[PDB]
């Protein structure tokens, strides 16, 4: 069936909520199938004191994925991948066990260890150690193969960063061109999403963008400005830039089957639970809603950032919401709530 009216004086109270928590500033857009609800309140830039607005470009962080999983799906489409083969049978000698499959890697399945658990145990510290860094997509799965993997291949959902550098890899190995230049002519371009970058590495968000705020792990510590890193330690894990108005496209033009095939469109949400209201598909979350509506999309955090992205089954319904702080799990847990506000709509 459709869905109750968002409830503006709900998301108003989230991002006020969210403010008293920490987060400089906050913002929420939702494309109700052709009506706009936009909220911001605070800034972009705490130190100039600039306004934070819905037309702000920001990083997505691991938003990034879902574009990473789009590209790859449609390499299923033109028969140049089979998600069940093995990631080895494309990449010779890269993995331990030649039984990790894509269709594992994309849904997080694989059991290899998440490099960022080594780099980010201290927060700051290391922010400071990669912001100005370049890696190799090689040299973060060479980090997260010093350590065994978690879990038997296929066995048990565990998110892991490590994936999604595979699967950078995987469509540079196939396509022959860089990921910038696959996302570019595969979903940025057709969808005409202007203000959506992938800059890798280059430290500067192009355009009028919020800045990010670390924020520190000792409570009371002075916030850490974020906005400006190469965030090689990501790549195709969390390196896109966008916006509010982008991401709701995105999302609306995947779930209501503009991006690939419907057969794998069906193949992207295969469930595999990750608690009792959350799946994950392939590089695709779903959330269910107190309402019992579920929603399809992803969260993202990066340094500074914290996203939620999510539409309704037939992308009819979209909502970006974005504060600009990470490492707050009061923020995260408030922001969550948006989703709660534009889609079951007022209590």
């Amino acid at each position: 069936a459709d869905l109750p009216a968002p409830d503006d004086t709900g998301l108003q109270a989230v991002l006020h909520t969210a403010l008293s928590q920490g987060a400089p500033g906050a913002m929420v857009r939702v494309d109700d199938n052709g009506t706009i609800h936009q909220l911001s309140e605070g800034v972009a830039d705490r130190a100039t004191g600039r306004a934070i607005t819905t037309t702000d470009r920001f990083r997505v962080g691991s938003v990034t994925k879902s574009f990473s999983a789009v590209v790859l799906l449609q390499l299923v489409d033109e028969g140049k991948l089979d998600l069940d083969a093995s990631v080895n049978t494309y990449l010779p000698g890269l993995l331990p066990d030649d039984r990790i499959t894509v269709r594992q890697v994309m849904s997080h399945r694989s059991g290899l260890y998440d490099y960022t658990n080594d780099m980010f145990a201290q927060t700051v510290p290391g922010f400071e150690s990669v912001r100005n860094k370049v890696f190799s997509y090689q040299d973060l799965i060479t980090l997260s193969l010093k350590h065994g993997v978690t879990n038997a291949p296929g066995a048990a959902y565990s998110y892991s960063n490590t994936n999604f550098v595979v699967a950078g890899m995987l469509i540079e190995k196939l396509t022959g061109h860089s990921v910038a230049t696959e996302y570019q002519n595969r979903i940025f371009t057709p969808l005409n999403l202007t203000d959506t970058f992938y800059v890798h590495p280059d430290t500067v968000i192009p355009g009028t963008h919020a800045n990010g705020y670390l924020t520190p792990d000792e409570a009371g510590g002075a916030l850490v400005d974020s906005t400006e890193q190469t965030v090689s330690w990501a790549q195709s894990a969390g390196a896109v830039i966008s916006s509010t108005q982008d991401l709701d496209t995105f999302f609306s033009a995947l779930m209501s089957g503009q991006l690939m095939s419907a057969a794998q469109l069906a193949q992207m949400q295969q469930w595999t639970t990750v608690n009792s209201t959350q799946g994950y598909g392939l590089g695709l979350r779903r959330r269910d809603l107190s309402c019992g509506i579920s929603v399809y999309g992803h969260t993202g955090t990066v340094q500074g950032y914290y996203t939620y992205a999510f539409a309704s089954k037939d992308g009819k319904r979209s909502v970006t919401a974005l504060a600009n702080t990470s490492n707050n799990v009061n923020v995260l847990n408030t922001m969550a709530r948006t989703l709660e506000s534009a889609f079951c709509g007022k209590p």
